């Protein structure tokens, strides 16, 4: 059973006549759902993420600066000049430069003095902010019956099921193979709030770092960074990642503040991380409601006969599964296919069975059965499965 | 547990290493005087009504 | 996370060390000449043989 492979699982059970359930599934659960007459189902909200979501201001953690071009002129000759002043994608500023004979003018005396540079920003060196639309999100959902075969997680159950869910398309019915079909209703508006919600890209290519961060929509908005819209070609406010010395005669020296990545992965630390698949923005984190329809739900092999008591053995003995239950798998070598004959009794009680079966109605099929998972009382118990048994002491 | 193939569900012991070093020119590197061997240049230049 | 643990990079530390360095006092290096670009000395001139 999926939920099996998690420390975070939940379970829901439905008692006499319940036909709907209504779950909170959460990024990074899962929910095992059992119910009187119906296969049990493993249920758990798999992903939320939106294919490419509108890009808001890009911002520049290291300028590269080029082209530094200086004006100086005397005292008398009137205000220095560059075209690059007056051109986008440059920063310069405008001082005064002491000026004498040592340096070629008549006077003594303060000479106007400009200096620019080309700025752009480093290859990859982009920090980019997304936005979600609500009505675009998809929160997709998995569903897979207690089949009584057990599947480790690198491997895939064949019996497992995906619902893809939108604001416009909340319900979905799921054929669950010779199980019926169940239906899910869930509503992404039970989903996350994404108002304030940014998701802050760097360069999703660098091995030793998380693809992206999930940020407030004001601290991105307040970067004292450089930025400027996908597309457009220059960068607004270049000059907060230079500066530029004070001048000496004719010359005015430029500096570069340097990448601010690592500046920026402080401020990052302690910030929930996402992810990014291709063109895919996912969400790490969160939760939505939904109703599962039961009723068209039927159990597999209620007529078949028992399995003869006398050709079990165990594959997998007892054991502890984490969520105070136990799991174990049997194999069976008589003819196939017939209901397991399973229970369970308290030490010197041998006339009270005492398990409460989380799988429902264990079969050996043709080619399958064997996984069995319960829960037993505290204390000293005996599991039987036909005539093979084993001690087990629960707590 | 089961899941990642072991026996049991429980705590299993993990270590993971890097190997460490510096990216090329991204070191900072300090440097001490030695007052015996400071050196202290001055110059002196005539007045030559040039 | 089962069998598997992230290494995580902290990035470039020099834009962080130029932010702590600004409004130090700069020197200079001319090859193998490690230059003071503030100091003093005292001297005493003889002005007799001129």
């Amino acid at each position: 059973s999926r939920c099996t492979h998690l420390e975070n699982r939940d379970f829901v059970t439905g008692t006499q006549g319940t036909t709907r359930v209504t779950l909170v599934l959460e990024l990074g659960g899962c929910v095992t759902i059992t119910a009187e007459g119906k296969p049990s189902m493993d249920v758990w909200l798999d992903a939320i993420y939106q294919e490419n979501p509108a890009k808001t201001r890009e911002y520049c953690l290291h300028a590269k600066l080029s082209d530094t071009k200086v004006a100086a002129r005397c005292p008398t000759m009137g205000p220095a000049t560059l075209a690059e002043e007056h051109q986008g994608g440059t920063v310069c500023k405008r001082d005064q430069s002491d000026r004498g004979w040592g340096n070629h003018c008549g006077l003594f005396g303060k000479g106007s003095i400009v200096a620019c540079v080309k700025a752009a920003c480093e290859a990859k060196k982009k920090a980019t902010g997304h936005v979600y639309d609500a009505n675009k999100i998809v929160y997709t959902v998995k569903v897979e019956p207690h089949t009584g075969d057990y599947v480790a997680a690198n491997e895939t159950h064949s019996g497992r099921k995906t619902a893809s869910f939108t604001i416009s398309s909340e319900k979905t019915i799921l054929t669950m193979g010779e199980y019926g079909d169940v239906s899910l209703l869930c509503r992404v508006a039970s989903g996350v709030d994404l108002a304030q919600t940014v998701i802050l890209e760097l360069d999703k290519t660098v091995e030793h770092l998380p693809t992206a961060w999930q940020v407030h929509r004001d601290w991105f908005n307040d970067l004292a960074l450089p930025w400027k819209h996908e597309g457009a070609q220059n960068w607004n406010n270049a000059e907060r990642l230079v500066e530029f010395g004070a001048p000496h005669a004719v010359k005015m020296d430029v500096y570069n503040l340097g990448d601010q990545t690592g500046v920026l992965l402080k401020a990052l630390a302690g910030v929930p991380v996402a992810h990014i698949e291709g063109t895919k923005y996912h969400l790490k984190s969160g939760h939505v409601t939904c109703e599962v329809g039961l009723e068209k739900l039927k159990m597999k092999g209620l007529t078949y006969t028992m399995c003869d008591k006398t050709k079990f053995t165990w594959k997998r003995a007892p054991t502890d599964s984490g969520h105070d239950t136990v799991v174990m798998e049997v194999t069976f070598s008589g003819t196939k296919p017939c209901r397991i004959p399973v229970r369970a009794v308290a030490h010197g009680s041998p006339d009270v069975n005492v398990a409460m079966l989380i799988t429902p109605n264990p079969t050996i099929e043709n080619n399958g059965g064997g996984f069995i998972e319960m829960q037993l009382p505290p204390g000293d118990n005996i599991i039987y499965v036909g005539e093979l048994s084993h001690q087990w002491f629960q707590k």
